[PDB]
């Protein structure tokens, strides 16, 4: 992926609290995480893709190669096994932990970067625009 490269600012969020609740996130974290308006910085160097998230809540970073499972510590401190692939221009990220999973799709749509986060029956949509 590389039409994803850039700096992106959160401009809208739907159902994020519900998503965090479903994932198992404690209330105090949800309160701070849900108010935050992160920047996401995507860069690519050969086959390594780097996704940074920066906010008043927490900074995080993952670097990965498509199709290679890796250990991820999430912003809420879950230790998950993550696999990210590129599927019709959509970055498909699955996190697996304790026999559970969540799926995070990052897609380009017009000039927006759209993030869809799915946990059980909950779907949260987060839209970012170029900073
Ligand atoms: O606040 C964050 C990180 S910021 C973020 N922004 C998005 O648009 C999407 C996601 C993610 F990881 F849930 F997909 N996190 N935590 C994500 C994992 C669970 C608790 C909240």
């Amino acid at each position: 992926c590389d039409a994803f490269v850039g700096t992106w600012k959160l401009v809208s969020s739907e159902n994020f609290d519900d998503y965090m609740k479903e994932v198992g996130v404690g209330f105090a974290t949800r309160k701070v995480a849900g108010m935050a308006k992160p920047n996401m910085i995507i860069s690519v160097n050969g086959d390594v893709i780097t996704i940074k998230s920066e906010s008043t809540f927490k900074n995080t970073e993952i670097s990965f190669i498509l199709g290679q499972e890796f250990d991820e510590v999430t912003a809420d401190d879950r230790k998950v096994k993550s696999t990210i692939t590129l599927d019709g221009g959509v970055l498909v990220h699955v996190q697996k932990w304790d026999g559970k999973s969540t799926t995070i799709k990052r897609k380009r749509e017009d000039d927006k970067l759209v993030v869809e986060c799915v946990m059980k029956g909950v779907t949260s949509t987060r839209v970012y625009e170029r900073a």
